[PDB]
């Protein structure tokens, strides 16, 4: 299957995920991937929570948890389907940092948020694959509360930029924008095109 996390701030974007959830759900139903295809049938479970809050008027910060919740949802049967539970159980972990602040401060909200693409990042790097940063940015997840959200959104830069390193040569480009002191809303401008550009 795949896996996409982006950056908020529209129903193209649910709709393309979608798309992703559906072949997902669809191979996992035309193969005996059941205990996936559980996942998939809860990760559309939270997707609808995600379109519904959308089109019944909620700001971004709810909208999106639900939508991380079924991005991460859609990613973790994946890893399911090839044997990498052991890597499942860390996003089970983001799972239920996202389900147990769904009624939480509004800043409570995107912080786990930003946990959920982060170590969705982390999961994926360790599959996909440069190695003190892992145990540079993990450790940061562990200590969550001592910090901001200008740096898990610039944990999350530095994250999908090493991921992206163990994808092309751009990704050190951002890295190099990084190293210059760049604004961080420009950090996610050039990493988000890359999604875009993939």
């Amino acid at each position: 299957l795949r896996r996409i996390r982006p950056k908020l701030k529209i129903e193209k974007e649910f709709e393309e995920k979608k798309k992703i959830i559906e072949e997902n759900l669809k191979e996992a139903e035309e193969e005996g991937e059941e205990e996936a295809a559980e996942k998939l049938k809860e990760a559309l479970k939270k997707l609808e929570e995600a379109i519904k809050l959308h089109r019944e008027g909620a700001n971004p910060v709810e909208v999106e948890l639900e939508e991380v919740t079924a991005i991460i949802l859609n990613n973790l049967a994946v890893l399911l389907r090839e044997g990498e539970e052991e890597l499942a159980k860390e996003l089970e972990k983001a799972i239920k940092l996202l389900e147990e602040k769904k009624d939480a401060p509004e800043e409570e909200r995107l912080k786990a948020i930003a946990i959920a693409i982060i170590r969705s990042v982390l999961v994926l790097i360790k599959w996909e694959g440069d190695e003190e940063t892992i145990e540079e940015i993990e450790e940061i997840l562990e200590n969550r509360e001592n910090l901001s959200l200008e740096e898990l959104r610039e944990a999350y830069v530095r994250a999908e930029i090493a991921y992206l390193i163990e994808s092309p040569e751009a990704a050190k480009k951002v890295r190099e924008k990084y190293e210059r002191g760049a604004p961080l809303e420009e950090l996610l401008k050039d990493i988000e095109k890359i999604e875009k550009e993939a």
